[PDB]
């Protein structure tokens, strides 16, 4: 299986919720918090052409089943077409003209060597695997994450978040 000379490596991880990760406003979130939810994991931008539906509807479906259980990571990032350029605070004001109540991040990379430890584990998880490569492909992957923080599936870059929402009853 996997094997990682250092304790920490995120190619030994097991769950999301062994990952840390700094939210929009700068501080560090410990996301073993998401243990007993169910998550929908996103790379969001403001720039994109999906931006509109993508947001609006997560919107949607965080305000319908929040109740139940369902809580949203959005990570921005910047390396698909440079779509999401603005600082921190210029995007938290974005998601807020959204009416955003779930959960923004600071801005990361989720490919290359300095990508986010958390994506990193989900690009290689047998449910969260690309083509040819793994490698996020544009802005707005989604994945589903357990209420044991695993990666059950995976929504690709033109795939609305309301396609999600068939899947959600059986996680709850």
């Amino acid at each position: 299986g996997a094997m990682c000379a250092s304790r920490d490596d995120w190619r030994c991880a097991r769950s999301m919720h062994e990952f840390s990760a700094k939210d929009i406003d700068g501080h560090m979130v410990n996301l073993d918090k998401y243990r007993g939810f169910v998550c929908i994991v996103t790379n969001v931008a403001s720039q994109c052409g999906k931006t509109e539906v993508n947001y609006t509807q997560l919107v949607d479906l965080h305000a319908r089943y929040a109740e139940c259980g369902l809580r949203i990571l959005a990570f921005p990032c910047n390396q698909f077409g440079k779509q999401e350029p603005g600082s921190n605070e210029e995007i938290k004001e974005f998601a807020a003209g959204y009416n955003v109540k779930f959960d923004m991040f600071s801005k990361i990379c989720v490919n290359g060597d300095d990508a986010h430890p958390l994506w990193k584990w989900m690009k290689i998880q047998p449910k969260g695997k690309g083509i040819l490569g793994n490698a996020i492909k544009w802005n707005f992957t989604k994945f589903l994450i357990d209420k044991n923080g695993c990666v059950v599936k995976k929504y690709g870059p033109m795939e609305e978040p309301l396609v999600i929402e068939k899947d959600l009853p059986h996680y709850f």
